[PDB]
């Protein structure tokens, strides 16, 4: 089987009838796994198997951004930095910013493959402006050159475990005011200060960024629409004018500020119509399975193609090599010393 456009959590820390049902679903192509799915190590590889073997070619993700957005930190989950804390690093030594960014996206990306997960939500290039509460210390730094190549370097570590990323919330959160998941925002500029600033790290990353995530933020000068249901910002800027080719993930369609797209249903099929290959529906595997079977028809075998290439890569080591290697090692010392 081929992966579809969902992306839906289960309901437990155990596999239920209800999950294996909607983990068979065509229109299934994702798990995202929140904190409630985490007891400890060995549950939650028990629980990727299980997932896996229901459907083996589904993707499995999680937000582990560091900070304030990290769903597993016990049992042996490195408790990571707020990416806040590296581009202050970077003002006092940046080529060391750099060798702690990507040992922290190493360590991330192989406990995660540990567990038999394929790929974390992240790197958050939204710049840090102040304005923006959701976001906060998530955002690495305020320059856009340096937003750049931090996350450049926190995705180099992320590869050498075989884990893709994520860049988020494109066009960029980090201007406006409101809280996405409860509340619309708005972003008044123009597009090319857009472009020239919060778009630049998408543009300058190349291929070192392997998708992306649009916010649910409404740019009054470009599109009425919020920029996950909007064809403007999803095909004309990101595929048009970037030229990108990765996988587009709408963020959670459960976000209060997505209600402006409709139904649940309806929000889904705009933001696919709009060029996401992938949704997000958190929190509500229910409506996540109305969501299933009554969205519309389309052609889906770019979107495919970009899904299939967001799996980790090779092999992963399992926790038992994982906790003797010399690199995991070496690298937990420098996050603890240069920190
Ligand atoms: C704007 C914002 O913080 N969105 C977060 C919440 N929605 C879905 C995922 O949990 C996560 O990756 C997103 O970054």
């Amino acid at each position: 089987t081929t992966p579809g456009p969902v992306m839906l959590d289960v309901v437990g820390t155990t596999l239920s009838r209800d999950d294996a049902r909607r983990l068979a679903h065509p229109n299934t192509g994702g798990v995202i796994l929140f904190a409630r799915h985490f007891q400890n190590r060995a549950q939650l590889t028990a629980l990727t198997d299980s997932i896996r073997a229901v459907r083996e070619d589904i993707l499995i993700a999680v937000d582990h951004e560091g900070g304030r957005v990290q769903r597993f930190r016990t049992d042996g989950f490195t408790v990571l930095p707020a990416m806040r804390r590296l581009g202050e690093l970077w003002d006092r030594d940046v080529l060391l910013a750099t060798k702690v960014a990507t040992a922290v996206g190493y360590i991330l990306a192989a406990e995660l493959r540990a567990c038999g997960i394929d790929m974390s939500f992240t790197p958050v290039l939204d710049l840090d402006y102040g304005h923006s509460k959701v976001i906060g210390d998530r955002a690495f730094h305020r320059d856009p050159r340096v937003v750049t190549l931090l996350a450049k370097s926190l995705n180099h570590g992320l590869s050498l475990a075989g884990m893709a990323n994520c860049g988020k919330h494109f066009p960029g959160h980090g201007f406006a005011e409101a809280d996405s998941h409860v509340a619309l925002p708005t972003d008044d500029r123009t597009l090319d200060a857009i472009l020239e600033q919060d778009v630049a790290p998408y543009d300058w990353l190349g291929l070192s960024l392997a998708a992306v995530i649009p916010a649910h933020v409404i740019y009054t000068q470009v599109d009425k629409r919020p920029a996950g249901f909007s064809r403007v910002w999803l095909q004309d800027i990101l595929r048009g004018k970037l030229g990108f080719t990765g996988a587009i993930f709408s963020d959670d369609l459960s976000m209060e500020a997505a209600r402006e797209g409709g139904t649940l249903t309806q929000a889904a099929d705009a933001a696919l119509a709009a060029g996401c290959d992938m949704v997000l529906v958190c929190n509500q595997p229910d409506a996540a399975e109305v969501v299933l079977n009554g969205l519309k028809a389309r052609a889906s075998a770019e979107s495919v193609r970009r899904i299939k290439r967001m799996r980790a890569r090779g092999k992963a080591l399992k926790w038992d090599k994982l906790i003797a290697q010399p690199e995991y090692l070496q690298a937990q010392a420098l996050l603890s010393s240069a920190l």
